[PDB]
């Protein structure tokens, strides 16, 4: 359930949420957000205009360091452009990276559906704990693509 944080929902632009589910992005940058434990699974909610669910993965390590650091070591597994980086950690010298493995691409579950799982679900603007009946409703509805 909710304290031991090995289900959770993240938001994310639909050409970097596709590049995790594929995938291609194997490094997520934020900066302060509540941490998962180890091997939680990482749903992928994809904003405007996909607005849905469309894969997991799971976290294999949580790295934090120093911002130009971490761009350094991480930056070429995380997808977006150094400016996109710079822009997004304007104004701090911390940065959190989530190393992700085993990417899973499903059949979207749109807002809809997902509004049957939390009546009041919004993407989430860091991360989101799925309850037990929560995560039971969403493999329920898991599909290949």
């Amino acid at each position: 359930d909710i304290p031991d944080r090995k289900e959770a929902v993240i938001s994310l632009w639909p050409e970097f949420a596709k590049a995790i589910v594929s995938g291609k992005k194997t490094v997520e940058f934020r900066r302060r957000i509540p941490l998962p434990a180890l091997s939680a699974r990482i749903w992928i909610f994809a904003t405007r205009p996909v607005k849905s669910v469309i894969g997991f993965a799971y976290l294999e390590a949580i790295v934090q360091g120093d911002v130009n650091t971490l761009w350094s070591r991480y930056g070429r597994e995380a997808f977006l452009s150094e400016q996109q980086y710079r822009d997004y950690f304007e104004g701090t010298e911390k940065a959190t990276a989530f190393l992700l493995r085993d990417h899973q691409p499903i059949r979207p579950i749109n807002l809809d559906q997902l509004k049957e799982i939390r009546a009041n679900f919004q993407p989430p603007q860091s991360l989101t704990w799925l309850r037990k009946e929560e995560t039971q409703k969403l493999v329920s509805l898991t599909s290949q693509v």
